[PDB]
DNA sequence: TTATGTTTTTCTTATGTAATACGTCTGTAACTTGTTCTTATGTCTGTTATGTAGTTAATATAATTGAAGGATTTTAAGA
DNA sequence: TCTTAAAATCGAAGTTAATATAAACTACATAACAGACATAAGAACAAGTTACAGACGTATTACATAAGAAAAACATAA
């Protein structure tokens, strides 16, 4: 699923409000975003992330992503 | 030959130095809760349309409506 | 027992889409329409509370290095 707006991701409000303020619209920014600079964002720690890789492994999607053109 | 002052060395402690681990403060969010302004609606009331009931005094005094090349068979009523 | 009147029936589908003449007035009660008001339902704004997250700030732990103190060895004088 790299075609789905990221409010689409059924994100709780704080994660979807930090998100959003990065200019990440899709996912396709997200999965090969990496998991240190997810990090060092403001309002993100460890225990969000978790939820923000676990919606992803739902969808099959994951961070780590090696990826292609747009 | 031996006692003693000295100097260098090693052990001991002290201030800083850093690493990882974990608690506090604070910043956002979920959950409610009170207050005020707005709105659709149910209900009351006045006015007009309308629907019903009644009355009318030359005299007048036993329908109508078609209906029209039907044959064949069965079964009740008359005699 | 013989006429004689009634009674009933007469293939399927498919199609096959209206007619169409002919008293007045008055009084009264009832229903319907329009306007306005109050009420129940609804929406928006702001506030309290209860909690969890996030990154900073505290305390536990293991030390590096340099200053200070004790001690052993050495050289010298009586």
């Amino acid at each position: 699923i790299l075609l789905r707006p990221v409010d689409d991701l059924e994100l709780t409000v704080r994660s979807a409000n930090c998100l959003k303020a990065e200019a990440i619209h899709y996912i396709g920014d997200l999965v090969q975003r990496t998991e240190v600079e997810l990090l060092k964002t403001p309002n993100l720690g460890k225990k969000s992330l978790t939820e923000i890789k676990d919606v992803l492994a739902s969808r099959g999607l994951s961070l780590g992503m090696r990826l292609e053109n747009w």
